[PDB]
């Protein structure tokens, strides 16, 4: 019991690492293919399919009346991606950010304010189809502006981004649940604890991919990979959780991402984000977790 627990945590460990490097590898060869840009190639498809586990945990969340911790998950995620995940990304590859990314991460921020005013009175579902429907605009708009028989080249691309994203989000299943079962088994479980990391748990793809596309300077992809994620948690997963029951307001979360999306469009706009942006996004996620209310929702 302690002993399958460590198993699967050691084995989530490996398929995560090296599935990561396979997932940004395919990416990076698909964009190549689809002549897109590494950044349209992380805001879709990689975002979309590191958010997979936010959409699941949030639907299902909200279906068994838990609205709380739907939310809690979702918007956890975009501060998790931003603070932890692009602070970490940052400091291992700086990324200039060129002219028009720069008009991608507005629309982002323009999106996550407009989240947060109509959040004021938490999520309704109505809500939730107009961020959803404004989401697969992002998505459209992204690829129109980042865009333009058998090939061995093209398949082997295609398994390596399949096999790694399988890979990612079975190694982040198995790492999450090899270690509720150490702590179950050294009876040191604790529920409050367990709601508080859902949205790190969700958020472990993100934070491998992001961090593999790092290690081979690959800065576009990280961005994309990060707004992207944020986009798909608000329009996706925050959404379909508001179509099962209202969602309750998180005001202080969402003014906490709305100021971390604020210095992410800034720094792009105005500077770079490298080694003291990601030191300071850091800082403001370690002093977030540090201070916001714990039992994630
Ligand atoms: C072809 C590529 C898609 C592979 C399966 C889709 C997602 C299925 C697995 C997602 C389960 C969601 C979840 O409960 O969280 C797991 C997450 O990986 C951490 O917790
Ligand atoms: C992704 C492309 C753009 C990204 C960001 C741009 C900002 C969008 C905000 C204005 C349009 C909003 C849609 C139409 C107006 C809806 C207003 C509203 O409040 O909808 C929810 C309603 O409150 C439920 O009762
Ligand atoms: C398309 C690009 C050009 C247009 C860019 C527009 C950008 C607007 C985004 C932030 C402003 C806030 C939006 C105001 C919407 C508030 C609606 C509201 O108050 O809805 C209350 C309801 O109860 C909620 O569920
Ligand atoms: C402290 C070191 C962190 C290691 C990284 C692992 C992150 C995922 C752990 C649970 C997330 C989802 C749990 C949802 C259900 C909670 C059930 C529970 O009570 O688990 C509590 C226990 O303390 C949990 O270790
Ligand atoms: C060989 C393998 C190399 C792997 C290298 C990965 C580097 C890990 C970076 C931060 C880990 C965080 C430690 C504990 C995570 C809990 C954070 C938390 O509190 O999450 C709250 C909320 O759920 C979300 O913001
Ligand atoms: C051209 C690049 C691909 C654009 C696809 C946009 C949506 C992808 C859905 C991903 C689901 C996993
Ligand atoms: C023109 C290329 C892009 C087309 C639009 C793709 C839409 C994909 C939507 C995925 C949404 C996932 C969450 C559903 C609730
Ligand atoms: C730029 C506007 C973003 C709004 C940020 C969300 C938090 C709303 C602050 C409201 C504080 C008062 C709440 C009383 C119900
Ligand atoms: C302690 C963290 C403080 C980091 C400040 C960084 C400034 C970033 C822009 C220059
Ligand atoms: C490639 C060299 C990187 C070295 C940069 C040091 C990283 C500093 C991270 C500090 C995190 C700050 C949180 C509050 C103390
Ligand atoms: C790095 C150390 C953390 C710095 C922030 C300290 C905050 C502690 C007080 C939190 C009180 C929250 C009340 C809701
Ligand atoms: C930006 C860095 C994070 C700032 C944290 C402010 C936290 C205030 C207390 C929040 C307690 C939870 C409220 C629901
Ligand atoms: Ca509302
Ligand atoms: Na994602
Ligand atoms: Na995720
Ligand atoms: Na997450």
């Amino acid at each position: 019991m302690v002993i399958l627990g460590v198993g699967y945590f050691l084995l989530g460990l490996i398929l995560l690492y090296y599935g990561s490097d396979w997932f940004v590898l395919g990416s990076e060869r698909i964009a190549r293919h689809f002549n897109v840009s590494n950044f349209v190639i992380g805001a879709t498809v990689m975002a979309i399919g590191t958010s997979l586990p936010e959409i699941l945990t949030s639907a299902y969340a909200s279906y068994m009346h838990a609205p709380g911790i739907s939310i809690g998950n979702a918007i956890g995620s975009c501060i998790c991606n931003i603070g932890l995940v692009l602070g970490l990304s940052a400091i291992i590859s700086p990324i200039i950010v060129d002219k028009n990314l720069q008009k991608n991460i507005l629309v982002y921020l323009l999106f996550v304010i407009f989240a947060a005013v109509i959040g004021i009175d938490g999520f309704s579902w109505i809500d939730g189809v107009v961020l959803l429907i404004l989401f697969i605009i992002y998505l459209r708009w992204t690829v129109k502006n980042g865009s333009a028989k058998n090939n061995p080249s093209v398949v082997f691309s295609l398994v390596l981004l399949i096999i790694g994203l399988i890979g990612v989000l079975v190694g982040a299943e198995l790492f999450v649940d090899g270690a509720k079962k150490i702590a179950l088994a050294l009876d040191i479980s604790d529920k409050v604890i367990g709601f508080t990391l859902v949205a790190f748990g969700t958020s472990l793809p993100e934070l491998m991919v992001s961090l593999a596309a790092a290690k081979r300077n690959l800065g576009g992809m990280v961005l994309g990979n990060v707004i992207g994620s944020n986009i798909a948690d608000i329009g996706g997963a925050l959404a379909v959780g508001s179509l099962f029951m209202h969602l309750p307001a998180e005001n202080v979360q969402m003014a906490v991402l709305v100021i971390m999306s604020l210095l992410l469009y800034l720094f792009a706009k105005y500077s770079k984000i490298g080694r003291w942006q990601g030191i300071l996004f850091l800082a403001l996620y370690i002093i977030a977790i540090a201070s916001l209310r714990m039992g994630g929702g």
